[PDB]
């Protein structure tokens, strides 16, 4: 069993086409479509629109969301990156927006996920075990 990356990253970002269009906003996969990864595809799928909920929220106006997805040694890697900050105490508390639950999710897998934010870009990075 395995997931096909790619495809799910475009449908995700399909549906939060009208959230994001409508403040100007757009989310843009760079990714191998060739892609994959193992796990639980409902569970993985709900990580990522959890992340993508953040970004969104602290995305500004007339901006792209970027979500690059590749695979390097042992791992694989989906970073999303928007233009914009996380209130350092709000980041600090990250783990409607909570990421607790994706964050185990992401544990169980035996992956990790990163959170930063300077005052000009914000990176979320989920990883997880290559098959």
């Amino acid at each position: 069993t395995h997931i096909d990356l790619y495809y799910m990253l475009v449908q995700m970002t399909d549906e939060f086409y009208p959230q994001l269009s409508a403040h100007g906003k757009q989310a843009v996969i760079h990714a191998p479509e060739d892609l994959t990864v193992s796990g639980d595809p409902d569970k993985l799928a709900r990580v990522f629109n959890n992340i993508l909920k953040n970004a969104a929220a602290y995305s500004e106006d007339n901006s792209i969301i970027d979500i690059t997805a590749g695979l390097s040694g042992d791992v694989v890697s989906i970073e999303f990156k928007n233009t914009g900050s996380i209130p350092k105490d709000k980041l600090a508390a990250i783990f409607g927006l909570g990421l607790a639950i994706a964050k185990e999710i992401i544990v169980q897998h035996g992956g990790q996920i990163y959170a930063e934010s300077n005052d000009n870009y914000t990176t979320f990075r989920v990883e997880l075990p290559a098959m």
